[PDB]
């Protein structure tokens, strides 16, 4: 590998990394208390849980990843289409909604991660929107439309029983709180060194919840301990981001996790990222606050959040550090 792909010594993958039996696999067809009972749990305790049974076809989610793969397959004439001034973009703001090929690393020990992202804004879904999408393959639109409907479906079931774990009224996040949908599919190629190489740095999501799909092993979770997230083909990831985390004011955790890169096989990952507009206002939920339970974190804008979240790597929570009170 390039010089350009190699990690700094302390953020590099140990080579033997167990898995984390601990992760909470949450049945969503168990008694509705049960799920409330158990997902709260997982968010308080982890921040980090597999849904089963969650509702989502199966067929659909195994014709999502087929067609994502299928894009990564394409011949790079094709792929430069959605290359803006011939390179791919940046993880920056304005982050536009239309598709787009990304490029991501750290700017500390400047390095690249291992991993090629297509990103796209799914919600509200309408025809200019649709049309920003990928042409090839031919099905992507009509397959990744259903997929991106039926994901935040999920995503606002998962919400609602997030909310009556912490007692606020349901609802209280199908508002700006959850109106950006980006869908980012992830390929990592096979790196001929993976022991200095990462397809994806340790972070929390910076967004309100995050939905991810995988049949292949390569995501990590922090818990100075990183565990392997077992692979389950049918299941979703469920990762609390650090918007949560402020609103529940320290009540839920966020999942610090990252990818680590295999020398022999690809991998292709599906993140549907759910989150506030960035002329949101991010505060702990006042519903929660008391003398006992006082805020931990003051009012910021999202687009100032954004700003330090996708260029300052230096801590995992960098982007909430300056609006830290108490
Ligand atoms: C490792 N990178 C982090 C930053 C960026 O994330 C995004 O692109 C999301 C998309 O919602 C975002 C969240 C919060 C603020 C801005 C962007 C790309 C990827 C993600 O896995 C998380
Ligand atoms: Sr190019
Ligand atoms: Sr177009
Ligand atoms: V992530």
């Amino acid at each position: 590998v390039s010089e350009s792909f190699v990690a700094p010594l302390e953020k590099r993958a140990e080579n033997d990394v167990p898995l984390g039996n601990d992760v909470p696999i949450i049945d969503l067809q168990q008694d509705h208390l049960v799920v409330v009972q158990q997902i709260t749990k997982a968010c308080q305790d982890f921040g980090l849980f597999q849904v089963i049974n969650h509702g989502l076809p199966e067929k659909l989610m195994a014709e999502t990843m087929d067609v994502c793969k299928e894009f990564f397959a394409l011949p790079a004439e094709e792929k430069e289409k959605l290359q803006p001034k011939g390179e791919p973009a940046k993880f920056e703001l304005p982050l536009e909604q239309k598709a787009k090929l990304y490029v991501e690393g750290e700017q500390l020990e400047a390095f690249l991660y291992w991993k090629d992202t297509l990103a796209h804004g799914c919600h509200p879904l309408d025809e200019e929107l649709v049309n920003s999408w990928p042409e090839k393959p031919a099905t992507y639109r009509e397959v990744v439309a259903k997929y991106s409907v039926e994901v935040r479906k999920l995503t606002m079931r998962i919400l609602d029983y997030i909310c009556e774990g912490l007692g606020l009224k349901l609802g209280y996040f199908d508002n700006e709180l959850s109106q950006i949908q980006m869908m980012l599919t992830n390929y990592y190629p096979p790196c001929p060194d993976p022991s200095s190489t990462l397809g994806s740095g340790g972070h929390y999501d910076g967004n309100l919840i995050t939905l991810l799909q995988q049949n292949l092993p390569g995501l990590q979770q922090l818990i100075a301990k990183w565990i392997a997230v077992e692979p389950i083909p049918t299941a979703f990831v469920v990762n609390l981001g650090l918007t949560l985390k402020v609103i529940t004011n320290e009540k839920f955790e966020g999942s610090i996790h990252r990818v680590v890169t295999n020398p022999t096989r690809d991998r292709v990952s599906i993140a549907t990222f759910i989150g506030p507009d960035y002329s949101c206002t991010i505060e702990p939920a006042k519903e929660l606050l008391s003398q006992d339970n006082p805020p931990l974190y003051k009012p910021y804008s999202y687009a100032e959040f954004g700003e330090i979240y996708l260029s300052d790597k230096s801590d995992y929570d960098a982007g909430v550090k300056p609006y830290k009170i108490n």
